[PDB]
């Protein structure tokens, strides 16, 4: 069975925690619950393949930002999330993709790059300027929200997709 390590990252509060529940248990967490690090194993099938997703839910937390080296050196790929009524979170999307192209000594990482909230109406980052951004990685984009689960398959299934396509 192909085995994908997908690491989620991003700003403390952008809805790391809420899109990997969401995605694995179908229900949406309402609480600020801050993240030190979680970790699932789930079994999916995706392109009628079956897959098992390993899944590293990290902190936003710069504190802990030393914790980064060691999950961006055994992670695959790496679901770059942003909160759509959250500009310092896109800002801070650009110093992730460059730890991670600097930890794994490559401009060729797979990665999507997620703007999560999508449900909620104070958009401040325009879906055009993200989109821009995505372009200039040369990456996928989607808008997602945990709560309503809009995107969020196709993120994750995305996200292996780039993964798989090195093998
Ligand atoms: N409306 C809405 N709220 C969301 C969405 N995703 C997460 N939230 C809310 O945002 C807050 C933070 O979510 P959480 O999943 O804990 O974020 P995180 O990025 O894991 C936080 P940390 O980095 O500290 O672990 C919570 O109140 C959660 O309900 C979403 O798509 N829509
Ligand atoms: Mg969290």
């Amino acid at each position: 069975m192909t085995e994908y390590k997908l690491v989620v990252v991003g700003a403390d509060g952008v809805g790391k925690s809420a899109l990997t529940i969401q995605l694995i248990q179908n229900h949406f967490v309402d609480e600020y619950d801050p993240t030190i690090e979680d970790s699932y194993r789930k079994q999916v099938v995706i392109d009628g393949e079956t897959c098992l997703l390993d899944i590293l839910d990290t902190a936003g937390q710069e504190e802990y930002s030393a914790m980064r080296d060691q999950y961006m050196r055994t992670g695959e790929g790496f679901l770059c999330v942003f909160a759509i009524n959250n500009t310092k979170s896109f800002e801070d999307i650009h110093h992730y993709r460059e730890q991670i192209k600097r930890v794994k000594d490559s401009e060729d990482v797979p990665m999507v790059l997620v703007g999560n909230k999508c449900d909620l109406p104070s958009r401040t980052v325009d879906t055009k300027q993200a989109q821009d951004l995505a372009r200039s990685y040369g990456i996928p984009f989607i808008e997602t929200s945990a709560k309503t689960r809009q995107g969020v398959d196709d993120a994750f299934y995305t996200l292996v997709r780039e993964i798989r396509k090195h093998k």
